[PDB]
């Protein structure tokens, strides 16, 4: 139609990009300032997911609206095959800091091996990161200096990257798999921040020690975007998508949340605990021991209240949606299935949109709208409530009243925002492993 827009695909990575072979896992943000941030992981051995391969983060930025991108940077790199995978961005709009997250294994590590629990121990009220030899003996990072299991200080120090220094001089890193000193086969949850537009990037913190129970064994960023809470009584906090799984191996879909600004972390429960299944079973995350009920790579929207919408990867083969009234503390015990959105087990995004449409609150996503990973979908959907919980909140629903079909064919992971014009950018994997495109959209197009 006249007026529409929908711009012909930029390959915004791919094989060649900053020497990365191939890339996967797209993440994409407006900053306040109007810059578009997108993240990505640089597969550097092929598009297999960690331990198979060396996986690093890369950036590109725009300052013109997504008009032209910048030459990207490598942000996250470690050696040896050990991975970061999977981003989410984020900001403080009260600071200007922009906030990347990613989920980080030492080499030979994965989903599937990953040791239980933090890889933290509680030595006199802190937390420190436990460190391996080849014997098993366990040392501290206390303030990057390493003690042994007497509280003896050591030769060894090590940095925020895992550089592992004798005597203040280099010979490994933690990560690697020929370090004298290891830090556990687990994953971890790594932070990074910039101050200037996502031009420079901090070195990145690890806050598995808040926010990775002992009894978790994965506990992964999901990738795309987090939100910071603009109503009520949790406006500011911010709200990071994340799950996990439990010693048995099972899934379940959280929110990690800081109220100051990204100093702090803690994980919030799942939608599953306490989770009442349709017809009435009640399980937990801790205890879930059956595939059917898993929640696992999820992202989240705010209501006009404040209440949070926790939408989610299942095996239902449809859209799953949990609500929660505190912030992301908890969740309501049922979780809905949207049987009008196709879910064939793949990431999805979705976020606010600043304008009503038609008169109502809406909402875009984006999936492949198929029982594969094809007919990639961008949706409006309106926010209508249709009644009251029995506390008396509020009770919305989605109605996805405008359905366009952006991508015939491979369709797997994406992520939306909105434009400074009003329109929407999206990221997403048209191949499995090599060209990630961007394009932009108007409503105009999507109503059409
Ligand atoms: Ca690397
Ligand atoms: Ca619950």
């Amino acid at each position: 139609v006249e007026g529409a827009v929908k711009t012909e695909p930029v390959d915004l990575f791919h094989p060649g990009f900053l020497n990365s072979s191939n890339y996967r896992i797209p993440a994409l943000f407006k900053t306040k300032e109007g810059t578009l941030i997108a993240s990505i992981d640089a597969r550097r051995h092929g598009g297999a997911d960690a331990p198979n391969n060396d996986i690093d983060t890369a950036v590109r930025r725009s300052e013109d609206g997504g008009k032209t991108w910048d030459e990207g940077q490598i942000i996250m790199d470690y050696p040896d095959k050990s991975s970061v995978i999977d981003t989410t961005l984020i900001q403080d709009d009260e600071t200007g800091r922009i906030f990347l997250l990613v989920t980080h294994f030492p080499s030979k590590y994965g989903f599937w091996n990953a040791g239980l629990g933090s890889g933290f121990k509680n030595i006199d009220g802190k937390e420190y990161l436990c460190l391996y030899d080849s014997s098993g003996k366990e040392f501290t990072v206390r303030e990057n200096v390493v003690y042994d299991k007497d509280s003896n200080k050591t030769e060894y120090t090590t940095n925020a990257l895992g550089d592992l220094f004798k005597n203040g001089t280099k010979i490994d890193n933690i990560n690697s798999s020929t370090a004298p000193l290891k830090a556990k086969g687990t994953s971890y949850i790594n932070l990074v921040y910039s101050d200037d537009d996502g031009k420079t990037w901090s070195e990145p913190q690890n806050i598995n020690f808040q926010v990775k129970k002992d009894w978790m064994k994965f506990l992964g960023i999901a990738p795309g975007r987090g939100i910071q809470i603009k109503n009520g009584e949790h406006k500011g906090r911010i709200v990071v998508p994340v799950y996990y799984t439990n010693e048995k191996g099972k899934q379940s879909s959280a929110v990690i949340y800081s109220d100051d600004s990204g100093k702090n972390w803690t994980i919030g429960e799942s939608p599953n605990d306490n989770r009442k299944l349709e017809n009435g079973k009640i399980i937990n995350s801790k205890t879930l021991s059956d595939d059917a009920p898993q929640l696992t790579e999820c992202q989240v929207v705010e209501m006009p209240n404040g209440q949070l919408k926790l939408f989610m990867r299942n095996l239902s083969g449809y859209l799953n949606i949990a609500t929660s009234f505190d912030g992301g503390a908890t969740w309501d015990e049922t979780v809905e299935k949207d049987t009008n959105v196709l879910e064939p087990y793949c990431q999805l995004s979705v976020i606010n949109y600043s304008q009503k449409v038609d008169g109502k609150d809406a909402v875009i996503f984006s999936n492949p709208n198929a029982r594969s990973r094809s007919n990639g979908t961008v949706r409006i959907g309106l926010i209508n409530q249709v009644g009251t919980y029995e506390n008396g909140e509020p009770k919305y629903e989605f109605d996805w009243k405008y359905n366009k079909l952006v991508k015939p064919g491979y369709y797997a992971y994406s992520c939306l925002t909105e434009l400074s014009n009003g329109n929407i950018g999206l990221l997403y994997e048209g191949t499995p492993s090599e060209e990630m495109s961007y394009i932009e959209m108007n409503l105009k197009y999507l109503e059409s």
